């Protein structure tokens, strides 16, 4: 990844430079890169409520009840303990749209700043404008299986 | 009308049976829609009452949807398109999850929408398809509120009661 201050102070203002959000045949939304990415460089944070496994199924709970939540859950672990980033909530925060692939452009990275931990997109290869920004999903999915014991 | 309720339901089922034996689904086309990605669009008139389209898949029991279930919670790219309901004494799910032509699982979610899940008995067999809730012009996104289905899906999961 790129110079630590740099994502800091990305992470911190939020902003979301490069990318857009697209529809896009047989998969419905995306996010689109409309500026180059070198690899290495941040791309934007999977951005939502970081919450501990307790509240997180609480959550899991009400948007069951809710049939027009998606699945934003993004579980990981940190120091020993579960957590979640959940982007259920529709928001103008792009990282939650990005869609999943095997040989994507982006990759997670576990960033933290003074003890708290972010899940950050950082570009895996060099990124051209137009394409579909991707990661793979696989640990994500593991993740949510070690959540969900009755998964498994 | 001459035709009695008897009647109208005889007939209704006899078009019905013939819809889901052909498998045809004219009148609608997979469409993008902002916000929402992808869903149903109307292309025809529908009047209200009329088939609209199967929610087409496996007939399964419940202990085999849990068991798929964990199988495509290995598989990222899986949707959600298990539909959960109860038939005469039993819970059936119809997983629409592999089920690539069939527009039915597509069809999104609104609580003032434009059509309604119905049961429909073939010989034994429970199918579940939608019907016009009121008359729908072309243009209109197909729409049924999930209640029943997200009620169901609770149900069939206790892990997501608390
Ligand atoms: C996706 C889920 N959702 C949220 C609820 N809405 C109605 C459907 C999409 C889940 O409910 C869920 C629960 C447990 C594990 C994984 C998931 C999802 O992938
Ligand atoms: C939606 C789900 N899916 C299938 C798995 N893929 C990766 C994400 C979307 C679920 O896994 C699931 C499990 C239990 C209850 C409800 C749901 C969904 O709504």
């Amino acid at each position: 990844s790129e110079e630590r201050k740099r994502i800091d102070e990305l992470i911190e203002s939020g902003k979301e430079e490069g990318m857009k959000i697209d529809l896009i045949d047989g998969k419905g939304r995306g996010v689109i890169a409309t500026k180059q990415f070198s690899r290495g460089d941040f791309v934007v944070e999977y951005h939502g409520d970081l919450i501990e496994i307790t509240d997180a199924k609480k959550r899991e709970a009400l948007y069951a009840q809710d049939p027009s939540t998606g699945c934003y859950m993004y579980y990981f672990q940190y120091l020993s303990k579960t957590y979640c980033v959940d982007a259920t909530r529709e928001t103008n925060r792009l990282g939650r749209l990005i869609n999943h692939s095997k040989s994507g452009n982006c990759q997670t990275k576990l960033h933290d700043i003074d003890g708290v931990p972010h899940l950050i997109l950082i570009a895996s290869r060099d990124i051209a404008a137009g394409e579909e920004l991707l990661y793979d999903y696989g640990d994500r999915s593991k993740a949510s299986i070690e959540a969900h014991p009755w998964l498994k």
